[PDB]
């Protein structure tokens, strides 16, 4: 069975264009998958068909700026004042829309890139339902958040002019080192994945639209959620429940696997359950590179019924 | 990728809600889906996807009447006046979406129930799209249709009423024999499939709303897209292209698997290239049976690469 979800979002501009997809039988799970930057849920329809196959709910929603909600609205890449805790509080209203029809199943959510962030983020909240938590595309310790980006220039644009686009000085700090081990011919979004063929089809897929600019209050949403998932608080506050990370050693969001490391070492010194698939020689999406999908895929699964066990 | 596409219906009243679902890399093929009665284009995920993989583009609609389409114009079991002629150009509008991004590729027709009844009227049609068809849960010899539908009652009704709900004796007729191998528990839609979680699942989705009453004139295109598929025209014009058939034994439309056999059987005949795939004990929907499930996307996929080989 197939539900179209919409609510307004918390920016109270954005229909949120969601979707809910019901296995047949009885499902023993529900998944929430959480897209990345620049990107859409349908995207995911390999991801949602194997989650199906394994016997569970999948919802989705795209994000405000972003997929069929940015594609009704008219605008892309901005997401509203406040734009970290809006998109956290969208993904909490959609969990609400199943409210009353699967109560008694586990939750597990699963976030890429962008989505990695606003997943940790929810994490920490008080409310959220999370049985299990899945990361994939995992942005972690990389130069252009930890040390490039400059929060005075941003402030003072945060302060004077919120609502245009982002200046290009500052969007370029955010990727510093994105290109670092590219070559020419794999082209500025080379970093999306190994498979030519998989970064062809991100930047023709008209649900992404990536490259829309983006406005300074978004960028700022973006360092805001960022320090809400790298941050104390989140290694204080993360909930003791099964932790699953995918990345690729070649991807820079993790700061070529350096970064994702650091993350499971922290939290299992912390004394966490920790399950980590670092994907060497493969760049941002694992779960869309054809080298790695099927074991992202099958990983996910396990993991799932594992929680559920 | 993913396109949204939408067009005005040859009725001029719905908007036509529809798909295009391109894989990564180079296509070698293109897909049509069209759906059945009181179902939608999104139900087929599963199939999709499995496309997908193989390397093909995707292209779906939801008919006049029918899942996001009647959710969208907030008519349901209803295409307008002569509604084969509608279902049957709103198909060939549904591939002129695609012209310019895949003109060099094979162009394959699935078509499910309904939907292998509005598949069958297009292959006759000079400037279809067709390079290879896939039909399903096909409608051949059933009673109903064949016999039991009673046509004077069926003309006195388009007279006087035409857009009246159809009356309960047509439909009744229509569907003469569905349940002649159902339990009270299988309940009406038990033909769907054996799996009794896949009719649940049928019943709950609210894209489907199966059971929806049709209008007097969508009763009549359906007897009328009944014998475009069926009649002698369909056979006498039939392309010289491949044609694969998938139907359930167990699958009342087919008139358990009878009437699949005389349509296999007409073509060979005929010279045509024909491969048949009827699955023991299964009833209509063997693309969604889990017990078939796999072989019939997995045929489907050696098929296509047959047709694009060719």
């Amino acid at each position: 069975a197939l539900q179209e979800i919409e609510f307004t979002s918390h920016n109270g501009r954005d229909a949120i264009q969601a979707w809910a997809y019901e296995p047949v039988g009885t499902p023993t799970a529900v998944v929430q998958i959480i897209h990345g930057l620049g990107e859409h849920s349908r995207r995911y329809l390999h991801m949602i068909s194997a989650l199906l196959d394994a016997g569970f709910v999948v919802i989705a929603d795209d994000h405000a700026g972003h997929g069929r909600t940015a594609m009704q609205s008219g605008v892309w890449a901005d997401a509203g004042d406040n734009a970290a805790e809006v998109v956290i509080s969208d993904e909490l209203t959609l969990q609400q829309q199943l409210a009353g029809q699967f109560d008694d199943l586990p939750w597990v959510v699963f976030g890429h890139s962008w989505g990695s962030m606003i997943a940790r983020a929810m994490a920490t909240r008080p409310g959220t339902r999370l049985d299990g938590l899945a990361l994939c595309g995992i942005v972690a310790q990389p130069r252009g958040f930890e040390t490039t980006l400059d929060h005075k220039t941003l402030a003072k644009a945060m302060a004077t002019a919120p609502t245009d686009p982002a200046p290009e000085a500052l969007v370029a700090q955010m990727f510093d080192g994105f290109a670092d081990r590219l070559s020419e011919d794999d082209g500025p979004t080379g970093w999306v994945a190994r498979s030519k063929e998989v970064v062809a089809d991100h930047g023709k897929d008209k649900f992404n639209n990536f490259g829309a600019p983006m406005s300074t209050r978004f960028l700022q949403g973006l360092a805001d959620i960022y320090a809400m998932a790298n941050g104390d608080s989140f290694y204080a506050t993360m909930p003791n429940i099964p932790i699953v990370l995918f990345a690729g050693s070649e991807d820079p969001a993790g700061d070529f696997g350096t970064g994702v490391k650091a993350v499971a070492e922290r939290l299992r010194r912390d004394g966490h359950n920790v399950e980590l698939h670092l994907y060497d020689g493969l760049r941002h999406e694992v779960h869309n590179e054809p080298e790695s999908r099927a074991d992202v895929e099958s990983s996910l699964v396990t993991f799932v019924d594992r929680v559920a066990n």
